[PDB]
Formats: C-alpha cells, structure tokens, sequence
C-alpha cells in the first residue's frame, strides 16, 4: 500500500465510552480500524444522533481515512449491550478485542494498537484474572518487564509497580525490579522519544524519601543501590526525591521523565495537569501499544458528554511512533 497500515483501536468495554470514543474518530482522517462489535457501533451511534457510514474492514481497501466513515473489524458481543450497564456475559468479547489486537500487530497487519477504557472489575466478576492491559499484553507477548508511562506535555511519569494494592507494594518493589524498569524508560526515551541523553527523576517509596532512614528504610536497602547501579550503567537518574514536591520544576530539576514508585503516587499529579491531553504507552513490547488515561465512565456512555482528547492524543501518538517505527 501506499499509506501507512492502519492503527487498531480496541473499543473496550461496551457499555462504557469506549465505543463512543471510537465514534468520535469518525470525523478524522486519522488511519484508523476499530475492534469491536459492528451492531453496538451503529447502536451506540445511533444513540449519540450520529451520522456514521460504517464499514467493514479488508486488506484490499485503501488504508487512508476518510472524514465520515469509520471501518470496523466485527467482533460479535455475547450478548446486546446496554449503555452504562456491565455484563459479565460480555467479559469474554473484552478480552477478545485484546487477544485479537495484539494478535494482528504482532504479525505487523496493524502498525499499532489503541485501547479504549476497559472495566476490570467486570472482568474479573466473569471468572477472567485480569490485572490491566499491561499485565495482559506483557503475559501475551512472553516480556518480563514492560513499564506503564503516561505522558503529556507537562511531564512523563513511569510507574515501577501499577495495578497493586497498596499493602503489596513495598515487597514488589526490588532493586532488580527498578533497575529493569529504568532500563526500559531510558531505552524507550532514546531510542523511541529521541532524547539522546535521558535525565530520569526518581521518587522515593516513603514519604520525603524515607527521612534519612527514619521513615522506612527502603530508600537506603533498595531504591538508593538501585540508582547507583543505574548511574554506573550510564543511566542519569536522580533521587530518591520526595514526591511531594518532585513534580515541582524549577531552573535545575529539569528531567525527561519521572519515575513514582506506585499508582498513586504518581499518577494523580499528572492526571490533574493533563487528564484531558495525557496518553497511557506501553513501553517494552514488540508492537506500539498506547492508551487512554481514563476509565470506562459507564454513567457517561451513550450521553454525549465524554471528552475525546484522550484518545485522539492516544491515536496520534500511535500514528507518531509507526511513522518512526
Ligand atoms: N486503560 C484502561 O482500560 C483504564 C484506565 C483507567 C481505569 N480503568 C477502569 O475503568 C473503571 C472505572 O474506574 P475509575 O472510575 O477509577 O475511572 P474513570 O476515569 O472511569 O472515572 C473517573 C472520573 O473521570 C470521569 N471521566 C473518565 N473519562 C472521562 C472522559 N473521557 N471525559 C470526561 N470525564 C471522564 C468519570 O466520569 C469519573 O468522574 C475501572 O474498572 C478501572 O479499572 C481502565
Ligand atoms: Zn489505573
């Protein structure tokens, strides 16, 4: 072909925004094929009072985008969708979209993959262990460390454990773990977000990085060897820094990225500068796989309330690193 093979885009939960996301990018030109359940996409369209011309998906239609259609691959629900409620009968279809999608980038039919908001919870309640799309992807593609970071233009933050619960999360943080995590951040930002030369600031585990040891001692037992060693590597990190006052810049602190050492300890300063703007990137498999920075807003889905920045800066990441791929 001439242009570009697609973008994927996982449509998600179905009884979320997800669908309606992918209906906004009907409007766009971006190369765009949607996974998903054909039916619930007219539906859903037809309940936003949309005018969509859909079509279905071939290899030998052309892979530029046209403003008014959108092409889909037809995944079949297992049972008709209903805005805003969950069925666990239809955890199953979720999944599919993913298994499906990673699937056909990994064989190169897609140059990249877009996820729409996913409900966890409904996953799990149908049977399925589902930790997130990190966790799924990672296990799929057989990579023992992949790295969730969210970027925006304000920052990029890097997380060295993601979905955990909080009374788990200073014994899964080693300091092979932050090393490998690291490794990978410093790799993606050069060789993927050309920055030649990464500076990578580092928060502490404990609040105001341990106060010297007062405060927990991981600081000094983990993340401290962590960063020496990564520093001996060539790798320029600082820290541990507080996180308190880490995302805070001024003329010297400067850095290409930070790295929080949970969920939330990092993601809500970004969510509040960039929710709207901010793109979830898998770094460390072998296909591009980007995101959404939200969640499924079930009381949202049908409404014509959702913001798309999201996932239109989701997309044009993806489009961003194929075309550099
Ligand atoms: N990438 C993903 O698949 C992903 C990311 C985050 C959360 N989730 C899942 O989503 C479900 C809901 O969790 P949550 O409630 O913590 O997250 P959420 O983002 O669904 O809701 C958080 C708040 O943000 C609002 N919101 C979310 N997206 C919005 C948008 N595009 N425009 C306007 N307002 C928006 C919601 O209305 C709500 O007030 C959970 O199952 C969680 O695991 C999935
Ligand atoms: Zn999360």
């Amino acid at each position: 072909h001439h242009h570009m093979n697609p973008l994927l885009i996982s449509s998600g939960e179905p009884a979320g925004i997800g669908p309606d996301l992918c209906l906004a990018l009907a409007e766009t030109d971006l190369p765009v094929v949607i996974l998903g359940d054909l039916s619930l996409l007219e539906a859903r369209a037809s309940e936003l009072n949309l005018s969509i011309k859909f079509l279905e998906y071939s290899p030998h239609q052309s892979f530029k985008k046209k403003a008014g259609y959108l092409t889909v691959w037809p995944v079949p629900c297992a049972a008709p969708v209903i805005s805003g409620e969950l069925n666990p009968q239809n955890a199953a279809y979720v999944m599919e979209l993913l298994t499906l999608g990673a699937s056909l980038c990994s064989k190169g039919e897609f140059s990249a993959l877009v996820t729409a908001p996913v409900h966890k919870a409904n996953i799990n309640a149908a049977g399925i262990t589902f930790t997130g799309h990190t966790e799924f992807f990672a296990d799929f593609f057989e990579v023992e460390t992949v790295v969730m970071m969210l970027a925006c233009s304000q920052m990029k933050v890097a997380l060295v454990t993601t979905h955990l619960p909080l009374r788990m999360v200073p014994d899964a943080i080693s300091s092979l773990l932050i090393i490998k995590v690291i490794q990978q951040l410093h790799h993606s930002l050069k060789h993927d977000f050309g920055i030649q030369s990464p500076k990578i600031n580092v928060a502490g585990l404990n609040p105001h990085a341990g106060e010297s040891g007062y405060l927990g001692r991981e600081e000094i037992e983990i993340i401290t060897p962590a960063l020496n060693t990564l520093k001996n590597q060539g790798i320029d990190v600082l820290g541990p820094l507080p996180a308190d006052t880490m995302f805070i810049t001024n003329h010297i602190n400067h850095c290409d990225a930070y790295v929080a050492m949970y969920h939330d300890q990092g993601l809500p300063v970004l969510k509040y500068a960039g929710f709207n703007e901010a793109v979830n990137i898998t770094l460390g498999l072998p296909i591009i796989r980007t995101s959404v920075d939200h969640g499924t807003a079930l009381e949202l889905a049908g409404k014509n309330k959702a913001n798309p920045g999201s996932m239109l800066a989701a997309v044009k990441m993806a489009k961003d690193m194929a075309l550099t791929r």
